[PDB]
């Protein structure tokens, strides 16, 4: 059972990038993707950093399954990361605080200014618990560069997630 939520990243945050963010030496398997523009790569770096820090985290985030997808905002500048996550120790009472701590320690290493991300959970007018079906019915049916990047540790999606052709098949 996997939770669902969104974090918005305004374009002003990209302006504050320091040398640890820009000079990342990551390889990024784009064998089945579109050429990722510089800022697209900055967001791919950020997403890989957050997944990396999450894979060996402790506390409530240890042993959790995650699926993060960063996309460009449809009508404005900026990006938004669709966050689907669930794991032992993870409940509705700590989801927001855990996600904000995780994402901000990574962002802090890569920025010159004091920034904070606000997590917005899927909820009716009760936290949503359809994350696996949210991944299947919506997040995975986007084709780049509508979706900019994606990271996951869920068996099955570990590779079928950064493959443009597989995303193009559901279309
Ligand atoms: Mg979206």
């Amino acid at each position: 059972e996997l939770f669902r939520g969104v974090l918005h990243i305004s374009s002003n945050i990209l302006d504050c990038a320091n040398d640890n963010w820009w000079c990342s030496m990551l390889d990024l398997d784009t064998s089945d993707w579109e050429p990722l523009t510089h800022s697209n790569r900055l967001m791919a770096i950020y997403l890989s950093n957050v997944a990396s820090r999450l894979d060996f985290t402790g506390g409530p985030l240890a042993g959790c399954l995650y699926f993060f997808q960063v996309e460009c905002n449809k009508f404005e500048e900026g990006y938004h990361i669709h966050v689907v996550i669930g794991g032992p120790g993870l409940n509705a009472r700590n989801l927001t605080v855990c996600v904000e701590g995780l994402f901000n320690n990574v962002l802090y290493h890569l920025v010159n200014e004091s920034v904070k991300l606000k997590f917005l959970p899927g909820m009716t007018t009760k936290y949503f618990r359809d994350g696996e079906q949210f991944i299947e019915n919506y997040l995975m049916k986007k084709i780049p560069l509508n979706v900019v990047w994606c990271v996951t540790n869920i068996d099955g999606y570990i590779d079928t997630c950064i493959s443009a052709s597989f995303r193009r098949g559901a279309c």
